[PDB]
């Protein structure tokens, strides 16, 4: 791939205006409201992994919808308090549970839970399907923000911070959410709605900027909005899905995060284009860095790891 | 495309073995009362169309699970009682409900029914997702045969020969069911579960012989338990899945079928392979005709729409 | 595929100088005085089609250099006189003679009859092949105005206007143009040239803005021209083959037209980028309207099919 | 590409039955009777080219249905008689009429035409197009051998020779018919239809045993022919088909070939598969080899060119 | 993609005949020679990376031809003797010098070096360019073996584990050797040239059996084989390419390896197509294991992942 | 495809500023000073070869490094002095080492050499491979312009010239430098830094404006640059590479051609992109010319063969 998205120069500017409406912290208020309902009833089940030095756990909790959320939980087999980790996962980029990266992780010093998104990873979904949705996860529920698919998972990362802050051996001062693609959007959607979190890291993040993405992606995922607009043609259908994602975009939940946060992008990435991701870093109001790959996409980015492995070290380690 | 498949003469006498368990029959019974549990409840509202001749309506009704299952149900503008045909669209393949196809199959003399498969094309799914599934419907809740996401959908389809018999514009004893791909496949199982339908026609049905498609299809959708065996690696994952898939596979239904039938296949279909249709074929022991087309694939076959234009007025009109 | 060309703002406005030479009205004078020179003898003859109250008929007749000229005529069952359609289809789209779409506007209450284009759908075609060309039609005889693929074929157009005229059960005051693509462009051609159509429905318009399509499409078949000029590359030629080209242009014809006209383009259409769909309607002036639709390109677009519907109902039912 | 097609030891062995009908003796001497019946009336007319030792002269000449064929002819610029060479140019492949390639002809001693293949490179087709065909040449006239595109093609190539063998400046027993693919089709088509030429160079011969050519392509444009019988679906259409296609068939024409022939094929050749060409070759009886690339598929081949000159030079310099 | 290589009941047996020359053993052990010729002359310098407990070195040494060959080691910062693993990259495939999986190892507690193979990765390549080849390196010096590519790369691959055997923190009977793809070949190779390593890791191994690779394989690197002799037709150049190739190819040198070595082939493998991995590994004679992904291709298979772990576990730690 | 860059009216006015050091002249003077060093002792041994009129040579020279450097040497078959010329091969395009187009030129009257490219057709290459680069030539020895990869080879160009030049056959005054693509490059190189040659041409010349070539290019191979630095993400990677690349550019070299020289582009030509041709055309101060062609892209081009062949007899036959 080549250079497709605006200009360098004009992506430093770009800052779209929010399309928050007037009852978008009500929303996420009531929302919280019917999480904090659910007692989350934490498991923890031993489960065997061929590694020295980490512990590998099973966890499960109850949260939105009495939904029962997974993943595993690698903790440092020493002595705590541990800083950790909440990792999200790509849009269905789930494979065996990322029970290595998850161990990895600990690894490196970090208690970590890798949350399974619902209905992608490997945790339950009890939201019911209202009706039509393109193929994938993007328009489930897009009719109305009550029922929208990513209202539960975003309730769901808040739950994985609540209950990894409870454990004995964690530190609840020294807790980051990390996360690439759909994973930066919920560690940046988690540090907007939640306290506990100290630090944020995003890798190219997704569910930013909805009305640009659709114009400009080149690939999935943001495309099932296209999809699903060519399938459903009324125009008031296109303004009401409108309407709901913006309670889950990025530009208008970035206002809120107060932790210091790291993102990448690389400025050929066909899936969250540059402008994307800009846009949710120029809404961003506290200590905050955004690194730029040229040569890069959708991808693993090599000179990125060293820098979020500093970063996360600089203020958990 | 080009031919790819088993030659035409080992199409024609390939005839895999039935993978059905010893609960095949208690199974479907079982669901079948689960439906008649819930009281379809139907509902209709006249829809302005630019068609004179037709009346058109919005049709909804409950069922298992207590989903309402919607659609539009277009009627010769004339006295009755009129044949009638359900017609089932094909996997991510319905554009604004089908209306204009559903309003000329009323123009052609039948009182015609377009179900809206749910989730896909604007019907509610209430069933839950159980857990990680790969991007699709292919594979939602497919560790059991209770939670899998065509239960719903097959029940829906007899449920709605059910509502459609019930109308006294209706004749109960001209009732066909038709449709391609994914609506072939709901047209064959709604015949094999139920005694409504005198007639079926199916275009390259899919959901047959699933342990050779996902060996031979070059295409979505059959290719989505493939992707989600990448994901969910566990050995036992994927017999447990080709378990429940036996339940849902024509080549175990076929044989319920008492209903004269047409079907179409296409020698270079990538989507639907000519050896999973001819499975299907080959296990119906009813008056049937397969017509095969050497230079189509999974595609509008404009010679089989004459065939299925006779078939339907000598069977219906 | 993703919005390429103009933005919607600047489309609006794109009405480019029209490339008509000083002879264009004298040489379709010229045109049509050739056509009159041949009688019609126009022949009916019926056809067996599944289809109960429609009459459907193999239609031909003599055009342009003593061609043949053919197609399908449907009519309703029932007696007349009835508003007609000549339905014109798209660049090497046509199958089976588009037989069960011509029935299916007869079901709607329209006589109809789907003329082949010479050579590509049923027609014959007995202008010689004067020289070189690209694959393809759209160059063959490019090099002169008087030997133009598209002379014959216009004129054959023209030609079935006067014959479906002719008919008893045609009410000649109720007769609509309707196609898609090359279709829409004869259409258009058919009403500028022609004072019998009444109106015009012409989806995505082909042949219109050569000069600009060569540099904007980025799917045959306006490409063809592009592959002509690369086996030809005398620029002398360059310069014949657009001046010819000119005489066939919409944005040339479109100011003749005075009927009422609907037209269609999607913003993503590839093959006949909007930007020569645009040119076409801005050189209209007639009562008019244009359907935008942003995430169609070059295809069936299911909410233009209700908006034609509705036009043809209005003006000719 | 990789290797596709038969093996190569089941490609030695590969000799289809031959397709030839009763009359095709019959239709060639009434074709060629034809041909005799136009007189030849050829015209020289010199062309400027930046060469030094040879003279450029387009030719024209009178052929099948009173068709005006032309090309370059390039000879020698030194005292005669002169060896000559034919040249047949590929489907679609002429660019400026393949000057450069013919006065290199020239400079390596022979006298060489380039004849342009009606309506692709050059000359005049005045064979009308009695009804629908698939986009490009190869269905043109398919419903009769009398109208077919070919007929008139091949009878072009035999008059070709004819014409050059007439110049005072050429060596009528030194005469050879060379080309590629579509050009190795005329060569051959030429050898077996005439006494003239003395020799055969024929690089992965086209229009060779349709039948199997139809199921093994994988590129164009044999698929034409399937494009065909997809708008045509008449079962009628394919047989009529196939009939008039047997009379141009190379494995029907290569029993008449009594010249020595070299031929070439590429392993993983697409356009051409390997199967047609050694079916061709396998029908031939006479002084002949065929050289085989294993890693070449329809395109130049280094090595050939070698094997092509020093055969030439050895039958004809 | 889907299934394209030998079924795997026929793969299970497929063990191609060994091209090994009767000079194969003597070539060895004078390149060996030759190898110790030269003084390793290692240097070690610390490198800052943002991790706990683990130690970064950058690392060279000399080898054959005096190629100064470098990679970062990777200590456990904790007291040893430590087990130790070589992790060698795959072709054109290491970014940034692999250093994240290098801590990583680390991590695990296997002190690690990743040598960057010369010219790809990061090491001097001091072998002259002999002639021609085809982009990349798989064909630099393929006309004699003396100058072939990979003769230098394995003997640093040998000399890598005569440096990390010295080091007094390495316990030198507990060294593994690891890689993916070109990574799996020289893990393989360098335990067949070599008593150091204790056991071998080889994800879908390279450089095996090139003769049916060139006829099977359906992407890079192997195909460069196949553009070399496009390039260079001689056929004497096949056969020395060939012969060259043979001391380097697996299957001949798998018969050497005496260590515990585990496998993994991906059934849908395009790059190195199973029958050359099942080749390599039914030449093995060892206490062995191959792990088969009928889901998988040339990719991380992320069970293969915890079966290496385990592994690795099981023999060094 | 389609147009893609700068339109033709910015192309015209586009001249970048040079990216010339301060010691441009001197690097080039002391790498023509090294290659003064070696003594040419050039070795002609005599080819059989398919034609009459020309008498075919190997001809071998030693140049830069000492690295023997190779090609065919053709000449016309009569008494001399013949002009020359020295033709240069595009980027891995070299098969056969060119033979036949070689022997071409001299039929056309030029005693004509093929140098091939160090590693690519068919000469040595003695500068070792100092470390990492991406799959190809153009990033080999990228980090110093003493090793980089075309040092050498431009070097090679000009001992070419200086060993013809010695011929007792050839003109001295008469020698022209000719090539497309890498070839267009080294000719206009071998032009600015030697006196020998009379005239230029040269066809879409790759090597030219580095910094832009990288963020328009489309297809390979200066995207191998792009890869690169996606393998080696240091910044000051990024810096040096291209201060290396500035050496060997064609926008610093061509202020240096005193030579009449003829230029061609294609407006669609995705590998050497018309920005970067039209760069160094711009950079030219010589009688000089460039032949625009819109409908062409990276390929031989019928009209500018004759444009050359015209421009090569007016300056030198």
């Amino acid at each position: 791939m080549q250079l497709f998205d605006l200009s360098l120069e004009e992506l430093k500017k770009y800052k779209p205006k929010k399309t928050a409406r007037p009852d978008f912290a009500d929303f996420w208020k009531k929302s919280l409201e019917e999480l904090r309902q659910v007692e989350a009833e934490p498991t923890l089940e031993s489960y065997d992994y061929p590694v020295k030095g980490v512990k590998v756990y099973r966890l499960t909790y109850q949260s939105f919808g009495h939904s029962k959320i997974e993943g595993f939980y690698a903790v440092p087999d020493q002595t705590g308090p541990h800083p950790a980790l909440v990792r999200f996962h790509g849009y269905n980029a789930s494979y065996d549970d990322g029970i290595h990266d998850i161990v990895n992780w600990a690894l490196h010093g970090y208690a970590t839970f890798g949350m399974l998104v619902r209905g992608q990873g490997g945790s339950e979904d009890t939201s019911v399907t209202p009706g039509g949705h393109a193929l994938g996860w993007m328009t489930k529920g897009i009719l109305s923000k009550d029922t929208y698919y990513y209202r539960g998972v975003y309730l769901d990362a808040v739950r994985a911070l609540e209950v990894i802050q409870s454990f004995p051996e964690v530190d609840e001062h020294r807790i980051g959410v990390i996360g690439g693609s759909q994973g930066g959007a919920l560690a940046i959607a988690a540090a907007a709605l939640s306290d506990i979190p100290k630090v944020v890291v995003a890798d190219y993040p997704y569910l930013s900027n909805f009305e640009r993405a659709v114009d400009v992606a080149l690939e999935q995922p943001y495309l099932e909005i296209n999809s699903y607009f060519r399938r459903n043609s009324d125009p008031e259908v296109e303004e009401k899905a409108f309407e709901t994602l913006s309670y889950f975009d990025l530009i208008n939940l970035a206002g809120w995060v107060k932790q210091p946060t790291l993102m990448a992008i690389g400025l050929i990435d066909q899936v969250t284009p540059p402008s994307t991701v800009f846009a949710a870093y120029n809404h961003l109001e506290t200590d905050k860095e955004l690194k730029v790959y040229r040569y890069f996409g959708h991808e693993f980015i090599p000179a990125f790891q060293t820098e979020k492995l500093s970063f996360l070290q600089k203020h958990l380690l």
